[PDB]
C-alpha cells in the first residue's frame, strides 16, 4: 500500500504575494480551524496506508489538508485569497465525497466548515 506524494507547498517559479487577505486567511481562518477539537484528522495529508484505506486515493484525486494549507500560507505560496479558499473547500468536499453521510469525520468537517464560512464572510477588502 502506498500514499501519493503530498500536494506541493513550494514552487520557486510560481509567482507569489503577501496580501492582507492572505494574512487574514492565516491569522484568523487557519488558526481558528487548527485549534478546534475536530481539527486533528485534517492537520496532515490522509495517510491511507496507516488508516487501511487503499481506495482513498482511487476516489480522491485532488487531496488537500490543513497541514498543506498551513505550509502554503507560511511559505507565501499563493497569489491570492481565492486560491487558498479553494484549498479549504477542496478539503471539505473530499471529506464529503469519500465518506458516508453522518460519519463522525463528516460531522467534524461540517463543524470546521461552519467556522470557515463565518470567518471568510468577513474577509477584509483588499488593500
Ligand atoms: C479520524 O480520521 C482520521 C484520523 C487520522 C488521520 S491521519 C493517519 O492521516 O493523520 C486521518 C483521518 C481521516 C481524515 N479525513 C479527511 C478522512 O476523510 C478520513 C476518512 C476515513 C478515515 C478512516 C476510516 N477508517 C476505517 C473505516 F473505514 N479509519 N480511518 C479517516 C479519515
Amino acid at each position: 500500500s502506498m500514499n501519493p506524494p503530498p500536494p506541493e507547498t513550494s514552487n520557486p517559479n510560481k509567482p507569489k504575494r503577501q496580501t492582507n487577505q492572505l494574512q487574514y486567511l492565516l491569522r484568523v481562518v487557519l488558526k481558528t480551524l487548527w485549534k478546534h477539537q475536530f481539527a486533528w484528522p485534517f492537520q496532515q495529508p490522509v495517510d491511507a496506508v496507516k488508516l487501511n484505506l487503499p481506495d482513498y486515493y482511487k476516489i480522491i484525486k485532488t487531496p488537500m489538508d490543513m497541514g498543506t494549507i498551513k505550509k502554503r500560507l507560511e511559505n507565501n505560496y499563493y497569489w491570492n485569497a481565492q486560491e487558498c479558499i479553494q484549498d479549504f473547500n477542496t478539503m471539505f468536499t473530499n471529506c464529503y465525497i469519500y465518506n458516508k453521510p453522518g460519519d463522525d469525520i463528516v460531522l467534524m468537517a461540517e463543524a470546521l466548515e461552519k467556522l470557515f464560512l463565518q470567518k471568510i464572510n468577513e474577509l477584509p477588502t483588499e488593500e
